[PDB]
């Protein structure tokens, strides 16, 4: 039977009856048509359902009304609307216009018979066109998808899907121009990239990928909320979406942007051949060594396991275009070769260079000591706290190997790779604790046993408690007892210095009551924060104790000082600025994605690590450089706190 | 137009005509009948595809033929010959005898007629009964799939398919009765369990995750063979399967295997009572101690990692169905909670026993000489080698930490673990090496951090080696090259000695030799017959330079060296039988499942972890009780080799 487009059909089917429809359009050269095909049912008995044939040149195409979808916990829903886009031919010029023919065969087996409603429309706006935003609605029970070709100047393009309410969620997939289009849940994720979304969605997608460059964008919605974090739930679940095809960065963005990482890093360099200068023109006109090593045998042990995780990761992403593995920013992703993220990899840059740095600045004065000691000078013997220099090799050598895990963790942040980012610093932060009390009493051992030990079951407690401590009351009930005693135990030894002992106790047992009283589920970073308060509150302490003593503070050491906690405050709060939250769902990570800040290619994480590094290094010229007033004044003077 | 059953039906279909058949059959109540649609096209042009459309009350099936496959690297193929079975209905004895109509639509849009064949068959043995093998054939446009009930006494069932040869390889998919029946490639991996499959498959359920107590057994076969480890490839591929369900063991198979494994190694603390009770009734008649804490924390520190994967990994095989990603022995892996193989991790019991044993071994004779030192017996003071017997609890709290690395590794073994099961070998082997050093020559510093830092080196290498240098003739030439500088250097330290260096040179050289033809894919396990056999090469060195000086082997000694060689000999053998490959494919890897040899619980790498403690154990003890004939000669007239 010949039948009109956007034209509204009713029908009643009975096992006696099928009612057939015959649909015919002409699909001209260069200009893709897609017919939307919509049945509905109102019937109750799902006994006999309406069955709905379409066929047409190449294939045919079947469902059923109303839908079922098979649910979790034997949950059960029926979907009375059901649409269905039909694959698109494409006619090439040399084909020229292509007549083409749609069968829609509409039946039951139902004794009385079945009303149907039917509708089948030509999609106006199937193609989606370059920096537009469109606006849709999918539907468990209609799925939605539409092509996009690659214009010639881009050669890669960021697939954005932003919607207003977490739920339904959907699957946001991409696929090749290719008969059949998996747009149902039981096959979108068979071929092509797809993401889940709740929220928000991106894929970067390249040309050299797709051939004809051009992709099908497929929008699926599914039954229930379970695969992205939510409780559960016959009846509609409209999504309202929205989706636009943005150009990716151009290759010479990634060389302004590589070329400012390194050289923000190397002007400290100049900064300091500068001083450098200035003292030797003054002069011609004028706990131990197995630390180096021994910190990088414990990054190596620990970097082992990451980075044969990587490569297992990354091929199951690769392979089943699941970009739900790993948590990347994606809003901000910039791909370099294998690497999802290079922006990641490429900000953690500072690390090295400033550790690297900090390296030969204690080069220059362990070399100098000595040849003041050959010398005998009498200050190098007798004036100044006795000076080694161990510790601060062993310390710029960890802010190295905290870049290189760092970057490690950005080849894929997940679940299994949480602690890596911020846990090197926990070593950091110890390692300088050392050396402020290594500065008064140099007579601490300090074993290579005790420094692999203690990360180790610092570590082991930080691991335990993300994954079986996420929320319980009582793992953070007994971990605020081991906190509190710790501070008790700790400031005893380190430490008028009773009213400091109590502030020192306090701002520790108000960690604990925070922690306590909020539960935070990321422990990795709220044991960095504890880390984080006893550096710079032991290194306060060092301060006001030096203070009191009247011995002063120098311009060089002052000037780190005001530095180091400059960039402290700055960093902390690009580190509370969550771009992706591994723990929840990949949906709900994706939620928290930004577009990011700095020169279009670092976010907020990114600059976390530029100025955590920064800090860092600060804070090493502190431990470095404040006694350096003592060095005119004798030993047996020099005072012991 | 009504139709029969088991008839081949013929006919033409062009845009015209479209040819319609309904088939009418009774299904009697607990009486499943399955009813399979063969559609065979010899049409050249897949321009215009015959449509085939089989429509029920509950659903509607269709298709086209030629079924058309997209093939990695844009290959196309093409398969004449479609045969589907249509989602049963099961009449329960309330509904009565059902009759149920088949409507297969056929049509076509060619303007001249396209050629088909319809066959509509009853499948005679849609049910599969237990403990019977059943003989099939699938192809990938021909997939299948049977129907199994849960007996009534049987809790748990083992679906073992098999097939003779390799490709073309398949999925072996459980799944639900409900409809529909994912049986095509691009939703077999939607719903439920599934395996890859080249020749041997098995999947273990249980009667509580299945409503009904009845499933679908679902053999989709690939239309290429990348996923199983082959290559490309129109033209049937037809694999012939043969699939049997077997109930699993009983509960009472588990309490028994438990038992015996503490047993026969609760047997040698008997046996080392009663030697003890012999020693207490001639009584009444008549390198150092950070070294068991830091083989602690170098497990923990190994451990935490692997741990944390393992949850992941878990987690990911409980949710999609995937038995690919672990590499059980699936022919013997037995679940309890949790764990998919039990066996695995109760067969590293011994390790615990036999390591918790030596330590009561070891800290026997450590009392005994403390209490003889505290008496100032001549013998004890100044007859006899020097006695560390710190070195001695490294060793048994060593042996304690593989059975537990080894079972964490069992957890899910996969590419990401392969290290696991045999590494901390590495340390047992080295930490024996040095206890026969520091024998005669007792001045030896042994660090901890040299221990740490030496098996993070060697596990570097060992990972290393394993994920980039798979076979490469380069790698293999490097290693060799330390493999012989390395077992050179040491025979110079170590070691008619001049002729025993020389023959210690060629083992060493052979070994690296094997190696470099060779080329083994598993470099773990040759670097662990690295260990084993420089252990095995100075233990024999030991014995033969004992012989020479003129020194004897007690009878306690002796008997430990013929038990060390015979469990050595019996363990290997039981390491060379490889059960599973984590170096290929999962479905190559299934190719190499065995059923299990003792009680029916334990496999041949279960037996291996049985009699390596065990060889490990008695290795221990000839370390320990050697040189015992020495306690009455004077230590200088102790010759030092
Ligand atoms: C690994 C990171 C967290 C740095 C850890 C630094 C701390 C926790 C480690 C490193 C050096 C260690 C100290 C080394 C020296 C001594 C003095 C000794 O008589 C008692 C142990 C004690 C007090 C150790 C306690 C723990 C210790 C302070
Ligand atoms: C905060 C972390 C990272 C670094 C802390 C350094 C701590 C662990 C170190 C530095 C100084 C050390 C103390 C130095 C002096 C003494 C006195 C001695 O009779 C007992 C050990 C004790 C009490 C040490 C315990 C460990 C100690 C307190
Ligand atoms: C988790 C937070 C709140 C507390 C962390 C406590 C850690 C840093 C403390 C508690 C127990 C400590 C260990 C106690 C025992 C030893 C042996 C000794 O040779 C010093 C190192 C070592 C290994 C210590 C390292 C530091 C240590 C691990
Ligand atoms: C704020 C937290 C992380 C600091 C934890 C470090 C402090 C409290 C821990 C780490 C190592 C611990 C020390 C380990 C070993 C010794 C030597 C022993 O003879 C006295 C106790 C003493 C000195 C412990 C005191 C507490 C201790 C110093
Ligand atoms: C894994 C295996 C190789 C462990 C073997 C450990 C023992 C047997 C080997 C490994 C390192 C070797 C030592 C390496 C260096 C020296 C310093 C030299 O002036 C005397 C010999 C001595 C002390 C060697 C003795 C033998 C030695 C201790
Ligand atoms: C089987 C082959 C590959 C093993 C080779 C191991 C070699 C390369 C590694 C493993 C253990 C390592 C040693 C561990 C202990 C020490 C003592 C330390 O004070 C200096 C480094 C030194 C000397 C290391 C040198 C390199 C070393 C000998
Ligand atoms: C752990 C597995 C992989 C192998 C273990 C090898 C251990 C036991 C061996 C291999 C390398 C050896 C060290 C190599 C370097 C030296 C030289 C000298 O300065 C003291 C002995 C010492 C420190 C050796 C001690 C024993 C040692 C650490
Ligand atoms: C694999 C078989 C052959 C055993 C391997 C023994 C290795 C681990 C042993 C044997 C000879 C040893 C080396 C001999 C020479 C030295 C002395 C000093 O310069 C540092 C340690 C170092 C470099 C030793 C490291 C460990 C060593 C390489
Ligand atoms: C004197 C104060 C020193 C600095 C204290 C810093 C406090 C940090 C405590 C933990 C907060 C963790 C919860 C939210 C941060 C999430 C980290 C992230 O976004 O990646
Ligand atoms: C004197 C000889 C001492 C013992 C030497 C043992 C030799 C072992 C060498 C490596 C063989 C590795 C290749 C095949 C074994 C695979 C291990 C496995 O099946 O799990
Ligand atoms: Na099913
Ligand atoms: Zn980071
Ligand atoms: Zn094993």
């Amino acid at each position: 039977r010949g039948a009109d487009f956007d034209h509204v059909y009713s029908g009643v089917v009975n096992l006696s009856t099928e009612n057939i429809y015959s649909f015919n359009y002409t699909s001209q050269p260069d200009q893709v048509t897609a017919v939307r095909v919509y049945v509905n049912s109102s019937s109750e008995n799902l006994n006999y359902p309406v069955l709905v044939v379409v066929r047409q040149q190449k294939e045919v195409l079947s469902w059923q009304v109303p839908l079922l979808f098979q649910g979790l916990y034997q949950r059960s829903y029926n979907y009375q609307e059901v649409s269905r886009t039909l694959c698109p031919s494409e006619a090439t010029n040399e084909t020229g216009p292509l007549q083409q023919l749609i069968f829609v065969d509409v039946a039951s087996m139902a004794p009385l018979g079945a009303q149907y409603k039917l509708l089948v429309t030509k999609l106006k706006h199937f193609q989606l066109r370059t920096n537009v935003a469109f606006h849709f609605t999918a539907s468990p029970s209609q799925p939605q998808y539409f092509l996009y070709k690659f214009p010639k100047d881009v050669d890669s393009v960021i697939i954005k899907v932003v919607s207003e309410m977490a739920y339904p969620c959907s699957v946001v997939s991409v696929q090749n121009i290719m008969c059949p289009v998996y747009d149902l849940d039981h096959n979108v994720e068979f071929n092509g990239v797809y993401q889940s979304m709740t929220k928000k969605a991106a894929i970067t997608l390249q040309k050299k990928d797709f051939p004809g460059e051009q992709f099908f964008v497929v929008f699926v919605i599914k039954p229930e909320d379970y695969a992205c974090g939510g409780s559960f739930f016959n009846l509609q679940r409209k999504k309202n979406l929205e989706v636009t095809i943005v150009p990716s960065i151009k290759e010479s963005v990634y060389v302004k942007s590589s070329l400012f990482s390194v050289f923000i890093f190397l002007s400290f360099y100049l900064g300091c051949l500068l001083v450098g200068f200035v003292h030797y023109l003054r002069f011609q006109r004028k706990k131990y060594k197995i630390y180096f090593w021994n910190i990088i045998t414990i990054a190596v042990f620990y970097a082992l396991p990451v980075i044969q995780l990587v490569i297992t990761y990354q091929t199951v992403v690769n392979v089943t275009g699941n970009q739900d593995i790993c948590y990347y920013n994606f809003l901000c992703a910039h791909p370099l070769g294998v690497l999802s993220a290079f922006n990641n990899i490429l900000s953690n840059l500072g690390h090295v260079l400033l550790g690297f740095l900090f390296l030969l600045i204690v080069l220059r004065r362990d070399i100098l000591h000595r040849r003041a000691l050959e010398a005998k000078d009498i200050f190098a013997v007798e004036y100044g706290i006795p000076k080694h220099f161990g510790l601060f090799y062993a310390m710029g050598i960890a802010l190295m190997m905290e870049g290189v895990l760092s970057a490690c963790y950005h080849v894929c942040p997940n679940y299994s790779n949480f602690q890596f980012d911020t846990s090197f610093m926990y070593m950091i932060a110890g390692l300088c604790m050392l050396k402020l009390y290594q500065t008064r009493h140099p007579d601490i051992n300090a074993s290579a046993y005790s420094a692999y030990a203690s990360f180790a079951v610092v570590i082991m407690v930080t691991v335990l408690g993300v994954v079986f401590g996420k929320n319980d009351v009582w793992f953070w009930v007994i971990f605020s007892a081991i906190h509190v005693l710790a501070s008790l135990a700790l400031s005893t030894q380190i430490y008028d210095r009773m009213v400091l002992l109590v502030v020192g106790n306090l701002v520790n047992w108000s960690f604990a009551l925070f922690g306590l009283i909020y539960r935070p589920r990321d422990f990795a970073s709220y044991m960095l924060g504890i880390f984080i308060c006893n550096l710079l509150l032991y290194l306060a302490f060092y301060i006001i104790m030096k203070l009191r003593s009247s011995e002063k503070v120098l311009p060089v050491p002052l000037f780190c000082i005001v530095a180091t906690a400059v960039m402290w405050a700055a960093a902390l709060y690009f580190f509370f600025q969550n771009l992706s939250s591994w723990e929840g769902t990949p949906a709900e990570s994706r939620e928290k994605n930004r577009e990011c800040i700095l020169l279009d290619f670092f976010d907020d994480h990114d600059i976390w690590h530029f100025l955590s590094a920064t800090a860092l290094f600060f804070s090493f010229l502190v431990l470095l450089t404040l006694d350096d007033d003592l060095d005119v004044v004798r030993r047996d003077q020099i005072p012991v706190f």
